[PDB]
């Protein structure tokens, strides 16, 4: 549509199961922003340390809006505590089914 | 294992973007008859013509590499060879919302 798909590659340093903790309340902040559409986290099969973010907003105001959220900043803190990130934006060119 | 497997791939395209993108449309096409395709999504980023995500999902490990090992991928594999560059990793879902 008009939306935009966050990524996120995360490099895990610590303990996964902290990161994934710190991660779902990151997750549950964003799920009640106006424009969000869904989320994904995934985990690198043959690796203990790396992992994925997908972020789906409606369009890029939507998302930032998101970001420049006050409440938004100790959860970033906390992930980079925790991981070296490389991240972008994105369009959807090709969707299937659809 | 039993899992459901997201796939992910990177690409730099070096050839013309569009000849690129109509190539993977074929490639999903051909995908999207193999068994236990869940889903595919090609993504560009934003002010780049030339970096490109796709996110294919499985329903579990074999049925990917199925899809992956059938004479009818080589054709495709082989048109995006000549185009682009790449690096892939196998993803499993944790979360969702
Ligand atoms: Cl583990
Ligand atoms: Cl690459």
């Amino acid at each position: 549509a008009d939306e935009v798909t966050f990524v996120n590659r995360f490099t895990v340093h610590g303990a996964p199961a902290e990161f994934e903790s710190v991660f779902a309340r990151t997750a549950a902040f964003f799920a009640r922003q106006p424009g969000f559409v869904r989320h994904t986290l995934l985990r690198e099969r043959d690796k203990d340390n790396s992992y994925v973010a997908i972020a789906v907003w409606t369009d890029h105001d939507a998302f930032r809006r998101a970001l420049a959220q006050p409440g938004f900043l100790p959860h970033a803190t906390a992930l980079r505590a925790l991981s070296t990130s490389e991240h972008g934006l994105f369009t959807a060119r090709q969707t299937l089914p659809e």
